[PDB]
DNA sequence: GTCGG
DNA sequence: GCTGATGCGCA
DNA sequence: CCGACGGCGCATCAGC
């Protein structure tokens, strides 16, 4: 991490700017420089030098500036030494307390993991889960339980229906060693009519046999929630995402998920090039869906060669 | 906050 | 009771 | 100077 020092300081800032200030523009403008930082291939000695960088401009440079010099800024340190702010980004941390339910119980003098616990009525179920496993929910994932993960989910869907397919993508198809989460895609022959229960009994089967723990949100084509390997020290529970989409939107919704969202916004940057458009259902030329049997396809489109899975960071 | 308009 | 309004999380 | 900057599935609940 060549200018790991300075991205964390660009991260902190986009997380206080979504979560203490709501601007949510910042929060993405932060994020952005963060990563045209994080892709850099040279230690930054100045915020001159960052800001030949598009996303970097003229505040950010002069942060850096301060950073390099200091070791801290100044504005970061205040902050974190707010006790509002502090506390409102605290909060946050638990899944299903976003910026407005944190902004409203700092605000009651709830302010605290404890505070939360003591106040289970102020909760709602999802708010109760992300609470449950907190810490839990902030580990990595080790690559070598994903594979576990995965054979089960496979697994299990075989199970119901021999036609089902589903694919893991996320961090974990592009190889990485450790994941956030898992995010599972599924399709099926029958779903391009409608049918209720397509995603439900998949659902349903990774209940019975224990793997699906807990639901934050379930619909037709949504699923949110927690799930744990069998066991022995017990695993942790994991966040698992499951999405049912359409057999003809199969692999625009596999690019698309499969990960680096840098590599999604670039494929995206040279797609309107060649003049398309391409977002997570579809590729057009807008026209009508351009034909998709492959993630080559996707390209063959814009031109440019293949990227496999396990490269695609970029 | 940054960049094209 | 209802549902329009809003919050939340997510490549 | 100034406006654009991703959209959507699902859950909750204030104000009828
Ligand atoms: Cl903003
Ligand atoms: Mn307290
Ligand atoms: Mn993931
Ligand atoms: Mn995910
Ligand atoms: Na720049
Ligand atoms: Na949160």
């Amino acid at each position: 991490t060549l200018n790991g020092g300075i991205t964390d300081m660009l991260t902190e800032l986009a997380n206080f700017e979504k979560n203490v200030s709501q601007a949510i523009h910042k929060y993405n403008a932060y994020r952005k420089a963060a990563s045209v930082i994080a892709k850099y291939p040279h230690k930054i000695k100045s915020g001159a030098e960052a800001k030949k960088l598009p996303g970097v401009g003229t505040k950010i440079a002069e942060k850096i500036d301060e950073f390099l010099a200091t070791g801290k800024l100044r504005k970061l340190e205040k902050i974190r030494q707010d006790d509002t702010s502090s506390s409102i980004n605290f909060l946050t941390r638990v899944s299903g307390i976003g910026p407005s339910a944190a902004r409203k119980f700092v605000d009651e003098g709830i302010k605290t993991l404890e505070d939360l616990r003591k106040n289970e009525d102020k909760l709602n179920h999802h708010q109760r889960i992300g609470l449950k496993y907190f810490g839990d929910f902030e580990k990595r994932i080790p690559r070598e339980e994903m594979l576990q993960m995965q054979d089960i989910v496979l697994n299990e869907v075989k199970k119901v229906d021999s036609e089902y397919i589903a694919t893991v993508c996320g961090s974990f198809r592009r190889g990485a060693e450790s994941s956030g989460d898992m995010d599972v895609l599924l399709t099926h022959p029958s779903f391009t009519t409608k049918q209720p229960k397509l995603l439900h009994q998949v659902v349903e089967q990774l209940q019975k046999v224990h793997f699906i723990t807990d639901t934050l949100s379930k619909g037709e084509t949504k699923f949110m929630g927690v799930c744990q390997l069998p066991s022995e020290k017990e695993y942790p529970h994991r966040r698992i995402d499951i999405r049912l989409i359409p057999k003809d939107q199969y692999y625009c919704g596999v690019l698309y998920f499969t990960g680096s969202d840098i590599f999604n916004k670039n494929m995206r940057a040279h797609a309107l090039e060649k003049g398309f458009t391409i977002n997570e259902y579809t590729i057009r030329p807008a026209g009508e869906p351009l034909p998709v049997d492959s993630e080559k396809d996707i390209f063959d489109y814009i031109q440019w060669k293949y990227r496999e899975p396990k490269d695609r960071s970029e």
